[PDB]
């Protein structure tokens, strides 16, 4: 077999060398423009149309979690990716850990009011604080996917009570599943945090917003890990100055780098990493491609596929 | 059976109703100034010499974790407890938890760098920044005790190198255990976080100071949670300074509250809580207390006991 690869920042010798280790029967390349030979799998990030289109692969890999931007990359130009190629995206591959670390400590950093003692501690100023309770700290968790169960599962851990919201049911016990448009207000009543961890869809775009926000209960706090354009800033900063939203830890914004004149930066509040929430780690992705091209030569089922009528 | 309760802050009457319901054949009150009538068991915290001395007491449980200022107390008026009386203090009853949310809370937000992450938010400055790695990110504990090794587990939950120091050699499996001053040395050097969980004895008294720092690897992160008297508070700024400690998260200091003219509270490296740690949770002590002496009655064996002569 023969493998193209392209990614636009990372180490393409690291990965190309991985890559054959891992599938010594196949030909890794790193693609350029120019290359019209031959190819049964192209791995790929932010791709130029000219190395997928008209290509009858066996399979297409996203080096990501999110497909947000091939999908509408594909929308513009439908000649991309023929419809008969299946689409992969990194299912976890070392991201679902790395969402943890980031919930379960965020979420801890505001349960226990680190926060309002960093104020305190501003103004050299000593004040023990009444502490939180559990049954007031109920996490919700916006999507309900291979990180958001996993962040979920970190959370239980720890006994806060817990609910989700997708499109479909989900069984987990210690979890209440809401599911639809029609559950979206009766979840948020109660979501003293609020993880938002969905997909950018044309559905999703902008569903955090002032109609949002106003039916969390007062004093939430949102952990926007997804995508930015799931945020309607304006609306955010106008819940953050009324104490609506107590807190916001932010690693996603509609433009990054989040541009310097934005308010997001400097309010007190406010919690910005750049976009660096989850990462995948090569050689977990390396694991999980090879080990998912070896189930589809064996005729196993995989899953991990993106349905492109879907979004995601 | 007779009880005597004292606490100089707490809500004695929540506390004197619910160790009557646990206890039900007991009569429980609230100690006063001459009251010279008999007890059984005294549960007290600070307790003033007159409540205790000369009383031939079943047992006295001192309501807290760390029981220093009892035992010196008790240096100071030796009559203050017969030596007969058995001394018992509270053994986690809510503290291992509390323990565990803030050390894997800070752990984890020093492993992803949300304090460098912080300082440039502060320049509304974009940047990321390189990962750090589980194998560089060794966590030595102080103290092996009852809130030492919840910490540890909680710890391994999320696959940090461990290792623990204390005077008796442990068996935890995956934590490398260190024991006595002659092994201080081996266990400090690969110490990238350094959490103390140590009581304050006249051995561990000034214990964190430079010379101990310097053992550390460069850039490491202290995280104080036992006591004040454990850290040269000059020592550690100058390793901070020196960049020997890349930060510090204190949560007990030499003087409480620590003076507004400590150049700990503007540090840009310090965070400061203001000794709020762990605190006993009243409902599981009260379980506790009336659980032990259900097993005194009882003739089992209880452990949870104070070794006046060792000094905790
Ligand atoms: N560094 C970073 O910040 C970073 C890193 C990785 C990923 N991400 C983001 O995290 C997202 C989640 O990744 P994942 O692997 O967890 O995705 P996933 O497994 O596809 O899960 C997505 C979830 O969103 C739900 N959803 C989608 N559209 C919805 C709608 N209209 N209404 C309600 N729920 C909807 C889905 O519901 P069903 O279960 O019913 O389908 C699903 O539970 C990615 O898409 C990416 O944008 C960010
Ligand atoms: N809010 C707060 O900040 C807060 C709350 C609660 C407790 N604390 C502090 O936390 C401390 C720990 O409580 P705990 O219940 O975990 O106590 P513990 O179960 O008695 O454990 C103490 C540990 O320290 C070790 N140790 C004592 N002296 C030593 C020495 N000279 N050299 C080496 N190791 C020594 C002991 O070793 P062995 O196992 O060999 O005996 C033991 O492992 C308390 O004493 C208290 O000061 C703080
Ligand atoms: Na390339
Ligand atoms: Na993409
Ligand atoms: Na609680
Ligand atoms: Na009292
Ligand atoms: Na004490
Ligand atoms: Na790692």
């Amino acid at each position: 077999m023969d493998i193209i690869f392209y990614h636009p920042t990372f180490d393409t010798q690291w990965w190309i060398e991985a890559l054959r280790k891992a599938i010594p029967q196949a030909r890794v390349r790193a693609w350029k423009s120019g290359d019209n030979d031959s190819a049964d799998y192209a791995l790929v990030f932010s791709p130029p149309v000219e190395m997928l289109a008209g290509r009858d692969l066996k399979a297409v890999f996203a080096l990501g979690a999110g497909v947000d931007s091939i999908l509408s990359k594909l929308q513009a130009h439908p000649e991309m990716l023929n419809p008969s190629v299946p689409l992969f995206r990194l299912e976890d591959t070392g991201m679902g850990e790395q969402m943890q670390e980031y919930a379960v400590s965020q979420v801890l950093h505001w349960f226990r009011r680190f926060d309002d003692y960093r104020i305190q501690q501003n103004s050299s100023h000593w004040q023990p604080l009444p502490e939180y309770h559990r049954e007031d700290f109920t996490i919700g968790i916006l999507g309900a996917g291979v990180l958001g169960s996993k962040v979920a599962q970190s959370l239980q851990t720890w006994r806060f009570p817990l609910r989700c919201w997708s499109r479909t049911r989900k069984s987990w016990p210690g979890v209440q599943s809401f599911a639809g448009r029609e559950e979206l207000s009766a979840f948020l009543s109660q979501c003293r945090v609020l993880i938002n961890l969905l997909p950018n869809t044309p559905e999703t775009v902008g569903i955090i917003n002032q109609q949002l926000l106003e039916k969390l209960p007062d004093g939430a706090y949102l952990l926007n890990l997804a995508r930015g354009v799931h945020v309607v800033e304006d609306d955010l900063l106008a819940a953050l100055d009324s104490g609506k939203v107590k807190g916001a830890m932010l690693d996603v914004f509609n433009r990054e780098p989040l541009p310097p004149e934005s308010p997001l930066w400097q309010h007190p509040r406010v919690t910005i990493t750049p976009h660096v929430a989850a990462i995948t780690r090569p050689a977990e992705a390396v694991e999980y491609i090879s080990r998912t091209i070896a189930q589809l030569e064996k005729g196993e089922k995989v899953c991990g596929q993106v349905d492109r009528a879907r979004g995601y």
